[PDB]
């Protein structure tokens, strides 16, 4: 038997059937700060290429909004260049030390350019240097020319202008799986669906 | 980044991604990873939308890794049409991803029946009951039925559905943290006669 997890996890959301599943996603990331998950946030992000093919990698989720879900990263990148073709897009959270796993469904929509300016400011300014000097998952030709490079523009020791690509995506939700470990090896899933007013709420066979 | 995260690929770009991951695997074995083979699974429908669960994987294969589930799940119905599919592990403790990318096909039935008994017992039951994904319209039913499975000793037949996959790899990412946030990115592609290595910038 593979899951690890032995702290109590609350789940009363599978009886009651809440018709908002966004106040079930802030219920449990709001345990999860307060038990001290480690990296609750971490999004295993899935998006595909233009012949339908995935790709995953991990990024932080920075915000919920009344949507969905905020992250940040290049456009240039792949998961960037993927979602500008086809803005469909899954991640999975999993909390080692409850059993509980959180996936989230949806199109993914580029934010304003004043939104990334804010949050390239919020970011500390250390991570400005590298960030600005590598063009993310483009080949890296020679390591100590990029690190001589950010080390030069790392003097500066405050803010640097965001990079053009420097971008922020909104998930907004159409659908999230509420995945809790339950009893006896019934595993505890609510789906949820958006429906034309409101949203759709089911239980899922484990 | 708690623990030590060694990262000498990085330097040496060695010819063959699987003995790479082979190592990465029994390293995180070794220094103790809090549940290693987490895999966040990514398949797509038939119109190119995601979907993501974590799936266990249960062994590496000279082609890739392998995992079971049940082909009448979301994974598996978006599988049979599209195999194309890509994971990711991730360690918080080392500060490492490994990304796994290919085609993962059904393996044939005595395998399944090798997977089936392979598992705890006490497994059996629930996993015979569920039609894994479809709505579950009764819970207690559920729960009711499955006990009386639990009540039998040894193993149960393997139901009509509990497959094995083995995803054959096209490509890996190996990530480490790195030094000054320079994030090392150790990329592998197949090509017809081995493998291709390159760096990716962070
Ligand atoms: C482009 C980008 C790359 C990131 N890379 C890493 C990373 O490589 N390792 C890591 O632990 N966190 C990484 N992060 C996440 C940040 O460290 C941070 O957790 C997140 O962006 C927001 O942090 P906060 O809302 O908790 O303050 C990255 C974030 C961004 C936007
Ligand atoms: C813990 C952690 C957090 C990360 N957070 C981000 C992030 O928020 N944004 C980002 O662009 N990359 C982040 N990264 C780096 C990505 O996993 C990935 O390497 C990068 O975005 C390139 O992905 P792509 O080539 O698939 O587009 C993070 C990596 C780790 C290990
Ligand atoms: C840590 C963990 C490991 C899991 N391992 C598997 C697995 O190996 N096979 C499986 O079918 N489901 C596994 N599950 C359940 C899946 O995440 C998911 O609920 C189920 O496979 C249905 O996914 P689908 O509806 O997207 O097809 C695991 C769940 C967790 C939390």
């Amino acid at each position: 038997e593979s899951l690890t997890g032995t702290l109590d996890a609350p789940f009363p959301e599978y009886q009651t059937l809440p018709a908002d599943p966004m106040s079930v996603l802030h219920n449990w990331l709001e345990r999860a700060r307060r038990v001290g998950i480690r990296e609750p946030r971490a999004l295993a992000l899935a998006t595909a290429d233009s012949q339908g093919r995935p790709s995953t990698r991990i990024v932080v989720i920075s915000e919920i909004s009344d949507a969905g879900v905020v992250f940040s990263t290049h456009a240039g990148s792949q998961k960037g260049r993927e979602l500008l073709h086809n803005p469909w897009a899954s991640g999975v959270l999993y909390w080692r030390e409850t059993s509980q796993q959180i996936i989230l469904n949806g199109q993914a929509v580029r934010l304003p350019n004043a939104k990334a300016d804010d949050a390239w400011l919020k970011r500390p300014y250390a991570t400005h240097p590298m960030s600005s000097v590598s063009r993310q998952s483009e080949e890296l030709q020679d390591v100590q020319a990029m690190r001589n490079a950010a080390r030069q523009l790392a003097e500066l020791q405050g803010p640097l202008p965001r990079p053009e690509g420097y971008c922020v995506f909104e998930l907004r939700l159409e659908s999230l799986e509420f995945w809790g470990n339950g009893q006896e090896r019934l595993h505890e899933r609510l789906r949820y669906d958006r429906s034309d007013t409101g949203w759709n709420v089911r239980r899922l066979q484990p």
